[PDB]
């Protein structure tokens, strides 16, 4: 059950401060990552097809650091913790080992 | 599968060395560290079933840190060719996660 979701142009996918449960892979369209500071919207990046966002919510299970809006009609593949564990557990030993030390390193970094 | 034993306090490799393979710790523990002006700054300690020395392989440059054995250790050698082969053949979503992790670790 790898589910997709379609998102209309100009839809806020999520907002800075929101609860974070999953990441998203862009299957079609583009998205704006941004912050809002005193009613002024400050862009950070634009992501397109085959790129992933919201991944700190996935590994660390905490709030959204930025807002994300769709610049056009987009499709998103939802990536949930259950999928990640399932895919890492079923992976090759060396790949599993790399994923572990990467995640362990990213936790020490973000301290 | 070739293994290698490393004596306690042996430098496995050093920051700045050429990087040809990674290692999975089969026995013992290892210290990952940097050296700044004869002062040694620890980063992490890894133990059994953990892997190091990947970064030279996937990013294709030198060793970013030094590694020493804290006790007698045994290491399974994983050649560069194996690591690239196994990561490239891995599942699309897993590859995508590894990329953004690495991109984050660089920033
Ligand atoms: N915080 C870290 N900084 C640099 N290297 C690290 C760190 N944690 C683990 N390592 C590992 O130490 C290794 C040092 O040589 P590599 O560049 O080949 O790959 C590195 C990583 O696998």
């Amino acid at each position: 059950a790898a589910q997709s979701v379609d998102i209309h142009k100009d839809q806020i996918i999520f907002s800075e401060g929101d609860a974070g449960d999953c990441a998203y892979i862009i299957e079609k369209g583009r998205v704006l990552i941004y912050l809002t500071k005193d009613k002024e919207e400050i862009p950070l990046t634009i992501l397109g097809e085959g790129e992933i966002f919201g991944e700190m919510a996935l590994i660390d299970n905490q709030n959204r650091s930025a807002s994300v809006r769709a610049l056009e009609d987009v499709r998103l593949a939802i990536v949930t913790k259950q999928q990640v564990l399932e895919r890492v557990s079923t992976a090759d030993k060396v790949v599993q080992l790399l994923m572990r030390v990467l995640l362990k390193r990213l936790r020490r970094k973000n301290i």
